[PDB]
């Protein structure tokens, strides 16, 4: 809004909300598989696993925020670039997708239309992708 706190991933509360409202997004696989899915619940999972490791619950830290943040674009980077070595088309479907679907959760959450975590994820999704891809298209080469 005009003014709203910046609690991303520092609130787990809403960091909860804000994850199910992008992972149920997904899961309603309109034009990804859902064997994607059952991966996807393995991650979150583990992301929540990962947040149980880093604390209980109350606890908080700036390397927790940073690596918990690139470690979710990180995951769904990695979905990203199966997706894009295999087929680039659904890539550009699955963004745009991912791009109302974030519009949408933070709008839902934050309610603060900024796009630096997006722009942020973006560039590290393009910049791992793009950089999978050259690896994997220097491996199939000719």
């Amino acid at each position: 809004g005009s003014m709203s706190s910046k609690s991303p991933w520092a609130n787990p509360k809403k960091a909860n909300a804000f994850m199910k409202c992008l992972i149920q997004k997904i899961s309603v696989s309109p034009v990804f598989p859902q064997q994607e899915k059952e991966d996807m619940e393995s991650i979150v999972e583990t992301m929540m696993s990962a947040i149980s490791g880093v604390s209980t619950s109350r606890g908080s830290s700036e390397a927790t925020l940073q690596a918990m943040n690139m470690a979710f674009a990180s995951s769904m980077a990695e979905l990203v670039i199966a997706e894009d070595v295999n087929n680039p088309d659904s890539i550009a479907e699955k963004t745009e997708a991912l791009s109302q679907a974030l519009k949408q959760c933070f709008r839902s959450t934050m309610g603060t239309v900024n796009r630096q975590f997006i722009t942020e994820i973006k560039h590290l999704m393009t910049m791992f992708a793009a950089e999978a891809a050259q690896e994997a298209a220097a491996g199939d080469n000719e």
